């Protein structure tokens, strides 16, 4: 539902500022994220997907070959509100993502990737929360 994936993007984004200051990323990758489930909205650039494989790596999202940790990436889900179906559901959309994507060497762009295929995905199953909700208060 939108409201488990507003849960899920505040908690994912909760860890910006912090991934920020370890990348010294650019403050020209907030709107991306201001932005992130605005449907249709494109994010292209590079820094964004380093910024967005940072948050995942805090939540143990990437497993030791650099795909998804399905056990962890449940666990997250259902601490906010994912039963084991939609955690199961949700794993599965990032899996499917991970093997339709375009393959890239670069990790921050497949990660921009495979979170862009995971939006698209979310949009079809009308569980879109708002655009801003990524952001949350966290560079407020
Ligand atoms: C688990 C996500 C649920 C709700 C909102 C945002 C999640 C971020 C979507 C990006 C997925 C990152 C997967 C690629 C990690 C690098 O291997």
């Amino acid at each position: 539902s939108p409201e488990i994936m507003k849960d899920l993007s505040i908690n994912f984004g909760k860890a910006l500022d912090t991934c920020k200051k370890e990348l010294d990323l650019p403050d020209s990758i907030n709107e991306d994220f201001y932005k992130f489930w605005k449907e249709d909205y494109e994010i292209t650039n590079r820094l964004t997907g380093c910024a967005i494989k940072c948050l995942s790596e805090k939540l143990e999202m990437v497993d030791a070959d650099g795909k998804l940790h399905h056990g962890n990436a449940r666990e997250f889900a259902m601490k906010h509100g994912a039963d084991d179906a939609m955690a199961k559901q949700l794993v599965d959309l990032i899996h499917g993502c991970e093997k339709s994507i375009p393959p890239n060497d670069d990790r921050c762009m497949e990660v921009l990737s495979i979170a862009m295929c995971f939006k698209k995905e979310i949009h079809n199953l009308k569980w879109a929360p708002n655009m801003e909700v990524v952001v949350g208060e966290v560079l407020a």
